[PDB]
């Protein structure tokens, strides 16, 4: 791209427990807790009931040393700067006997002006990181009282004093590990004349004829002379040049402001996943004097996303309206995907967003107790079409306001909008989670004075409706911004629910049925979920076998909600027969959270126009653990993620049952209209043998964007109480010519009221390395079948599917790991795990 030479600063690193005078070798970007388990100086971290046995290390200081090699000609470079991406949090940096930097929020990137301190030969750059909460106890004691910051693990909630990754504090499905260090890369850049500070392609209009855009630029001149310079700003699409803008300017000692206007006419719109393609134009900003010093690109996406927010007649509206068109939003809520975030791979980013497409998802909601993501997650999002919704890092309970702490707040949002606001998939800002909902109605004021609590409210808008709306205005001006999630509604307030997005937490915590999620509806589901125990091969990467129950010490340990486990058994209770043994009440709990989840899925989508959007809590996890995620720690797939992909279907056949009568709706997120189309159903018994006669609804039209109704049939005079207990329904959606497009099955009953007969699923296999084919077959229904496999993070083609009586089911499952010669497979159904 440039003249300039980077360094990584990514080997030899050393570090210390501070006091201690011992020495020994780390891995930078990395934690202190990684490069303490690489010496086996802790046990891991996940297992048993090591949760404890960790604790002590925040309470200790960490140093980190490195040496580097600067050479004469390096030193003769007009500038040299030395970039730290994250410190992990309390951190003097030191570097050739100068202190560069007292470095004290995660979030926030720093570049440093080194040149005037290195030396030619060897450099030594220390670094000194305070335990973040030796650092904030004396600050917690003069603030006399204690925050409410229930997921922070301690007795003293020392979180709220820092910006650090909340969770790092412990939360209700992670484990507490309070780390520190160099968290993203060290980068030590050589150069002449000025770098490129910012370049950000400002989206100024979008039709379909043209796309106007202007690029800003902040470039820092380091040389005391003025340099004429000629600004270069090439728009590529898939390495051809659309069109090329030219600026001649005189850079200053300091910080310049260049603007350039382009055009691209006809441009490639960025579609959401569902919708077309994600096109990302290439935009390449050079500064050239005579040689190109400084270079700068990012990938463009063009598009419109609106966030339509507006008294109506049912409340107030929350929805996404993408290149115009309203856009039901089907997705999660993202967390942490580690306890310690530099061991999260590039292979572990890109198989989380493979996981989202593949389950249909346009939207992820990064929730504000993780991190502000590092550039490759939105990277993926912006190629994946996958709208990002980003809170700001504040999370379930009220914050400090003082002067000083707003201050680092409005640092780390100045930091964060210019590194994000350049990506196509950011859709929106949100201040916090919670922290309104919390204050209002979670108890505080009978916790604190009232001064406190008068105090807590006034601080509440200085930051979330004054500080973070008016910097993102500011910085990102097109985007929207909401002060909370929810910001208005909650699920214990009917009368509420018009009124903007929700969490409904009725389901789980205010043990209401599944079923009230087909009454109880929201104009915008942000927020709903329900925990289940992972996969046995999960808990045996925590638990030894005389550990697996439910309330072993061991399991206990990995339950971080403290109401969980009789929550889980009191849902399925409801629904399924309880199993006797530990695996198969695991297996059984996968099943209860895909059907009852997806249940509300479907509602959601139904009741389309009114409800605009469903991102179900949550989709991942920070370590082997029980909760509420559709993929566990390891990647696999529970059956909610199948389920959710089944669910975020384009086209969907929905039947839906209540009062003793059945409703079908035909659901669609296609843009074209579908004309001609033949609604398919038929009573099948468990023994494969059709009840009655095919049904038809012929001439049925499926408009783009529309949740429809196209049959109703009262269940009396149609089937019996006892054909309901013993026959599924069969729906299949075909067009004109009689190609299937869509199809679902319907049961009548609960599953616990279903007279399941004893089956054998047999199956054939095809195993080459990298590969098992599938071929399953059982004479009679097999209900909510596992195929289940010893092989971390295997994935299937599908699973958690009922296998119909008398049809052949093929069933790939995949994995670098299986070899050319047999993949053991243990296949379960609802049948087996009782007599
Ligand atoms: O309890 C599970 C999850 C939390 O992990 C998270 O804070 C989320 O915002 C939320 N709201 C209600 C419950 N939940
Ligand atoms: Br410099
Ligand atoms: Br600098
Ligand atoms: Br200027
Ligand atoms: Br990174
Ligand atoms: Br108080
Ligand atoms: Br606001
Ligand atoms: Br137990
Ligand atoms: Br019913
Ligand atoms: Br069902
Ligand atoms: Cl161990
Ligand atoms: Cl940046
Ligand atoms: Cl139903
Ligand atoms: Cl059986």
């Amino acid at each position: 791209n440039d003249t300039s030479e980077v360094m990584l600063l990514d080997t030899g690193w050393e570090f210390s427990q501070s006091g201690t005078e011992k020495w020994m070798p780390a891995t930078v970007p990395g934690t202190v807790h990684q490069d303490l388990i690489s010496h086996e100086l802790l046990p891991n971290p996940f297992y048993g009931m090591n949760e404890k046995k960790i604790q002590w290390v925040e309470n200790e200081d960490w140093e980190y040393r490195t040496s580097f090699i600067v050479s004469e000609e390096q030193l003769n470079r007009d500038g040299i700067q030395l970039i730290f991406e994250g410190l992990d949090t309390y951190a003097d940096v030191y570097l050739n006997g100068s202190l560069l930097l007292k470095a004290d929020n995660m979030f926030v990137g720093y570049t440093l002006p080194v040149k005037s301190v290195l030396r030619k030969g060897e450099n030594h750059l220390y670094i000194y990181f305070h335990s973040p909460i030796r650092q904030t106890l004396p600050q917690y004691a003069s603030n006399g009282f204690n925050y409410p910051a229930d997921n922070d693990h301690h007795e003293k909630h020392l979180s709220v004093f820092s910006r650090k990754a909340p969770y790092s504090y412990g939360w209700d499905w992670g484990i507490r590990m309070v780390t520190s260090g160099v968290w993203r890369p060290v980068t030590l850049r050589f150069y002449d004349i000025a770098t490129i500070s910012d370049y950000y392609v400002r989206q100024l209009s979008l039709t379909d004829e043209n796309a106007r855009l202007s690029n800003e630029l902040i470039v820092n001149q380091i040389v005391p002379q003025k340099i004429p310079a000629e600004v270069r700003v090439n728009v590529s699409l898939n390495g051809t040049t659309v069109t090329e803008v030219k600026q001649q300017v005189t850079l200053q000692p300091g910080i310049n402001h260049i603007t350039l206007p382009a055009e691209v006419t006809n441009p490639v719109r960025w579609m959401p996943n569902g919708w077309g393609t994600p096109t990302l134009y290439d935009f390449s900003a050079q500064i050239a004097c005579g040689r190109i010093v400084a270079e700068q690109s990012h990938r463009i996406g063009l598009r419109t996303i609106r966030v339509v927010n507006e008294k109506d007649k049912d409340g107030e509206s929350f929805y996404f309206e993408v290149n115009g068109i309203p856009m039901f939003a089907k997705g999660a809520n993202y967390i942490p995907q580690d306890a310690l975030l530099p061991n999260v791979t590039t292979e572990r980013y890109q198989t989380l967003f493979r996981d989202m497409k593949e389950a249909n998802m346009n939207m992820v909601r990064i929730w504000g107790g993780g991190t502000y993501e590092n550039n490759l997650f939105y990277d993926l999002a912006d190629e994946n079409g996958i709208l990002v919704w980003q809170d700001f890092m504040f999370a379930c309970t009220p914050y400090p306001s003082d002067p000083t702490f707003l201050k680092r707040v409005e640092a780390e949002a100045v930091y964060n909008i210019r590194r994000l606001r350049n990506h196509a998939s950011l859709a929106m800002w949100c201040g916090n989670n919670e922290i309104l909902e919390a204050l209002k109605y979670w108890g505080f004021e009978k916790k604190f004075t009232p001064e406190v609590y008068q105090g807590l409210m006034h601080g509440y808008d200085k930051l979330f409706r004054e500080l973070l709306p008016s910097t993102v205005k500011e910085f990102d001006s097109d985007r929207f911004y909401v002060h909370s999630s929810p910001y208005l509604a909650n699920w214990g307030r009917p009368e509420s629910w018009g009124t903007g997005d929700s969490h409904n937490w009725g389901v789980w915590y205010g043990k209401k049925p599944f079923e009230s999620l087909d009454t109880d509806l929201p104009r915008f589901m942000s927020e709903f979920g329900f925990q289940s125990f992972p996969e046995m091969k999960t808990i045996a990467a925590f638990a030894a076998p005389e550990d697996y129950q439910i309330e072993s010490e061991v399991m206990n340990a990995h339950q971080k909600s403290s109401i969980g486990n009789s929550l889980i058994r009191t849902y399925m209770e409801r629904d399924y027969i309880i199993p006797e043994s530990f695996e198969d009440f695991v297996y059984v709990g996968l099943v209860l959270q895909g059907q009852g989840m997806r249940h509300g899925l479907e509602a959601h989508r139904r009741n389309r126009p009114y409800c605009m959007g469903t991102l179900y809590w949550q989709l991942n996890d920070s370590w082997p653990v029980v909760s509420w995620s559709s993929i566990d720690y390891y990647g696999n797939w529970k059956a909610l993620h199948y389920q959710a992909k089944r669910a975020f279907a384009p086209v969907l056949i929905n039947p839906i049952q209540q009062n003793d009568s059945l409703s079908v709706y035909l659901i669609s997120d296609r843009l074209d209209t579908m004309e001609q189309m033949t609604l398919e159903m038929k009573v099948v018994d468990f023994d494969g043998k059709t009840l009655g006669k095919k049904i038809q609804v012929h001439s049925l039209e499926v408009p783009a964007n529309t949740s429809k109704c196209v049959y109703r049939a009262k269940l009396d005079g149609w089937l019996t109480p006892e054909d309901c207990r013993r026959s599924f329904l069969k729906l299949i959606l075909k067009d004109k010519s009689g190609h299937q497009v869509a199809e679902s099955v319907h049961f009548f009953r609960k599953t616990k009221d279903l007279q399941l007969p004893p089956t054998s699923v047999s199956y054939q296999m095809k195993q080459t390395d990298g590969k098992c084919e599938l071929t399953l077959f059982s004479s009679m229904l097999a209900k909510d079948i596992f195929i289940e496999t010893p092989l971390q993070g295997a994935r299937y083609s599908d699973n958690f599917f009922d296998l119909l009586p008398g049809e052949r089911k093929k069933v790939i499952i995949t994995s670098p790991r299986i070899k050319k010669g047999e993949l053991p497979v243990n296949i379960k159904h609802i049948r087996e795990t009782y007599k």
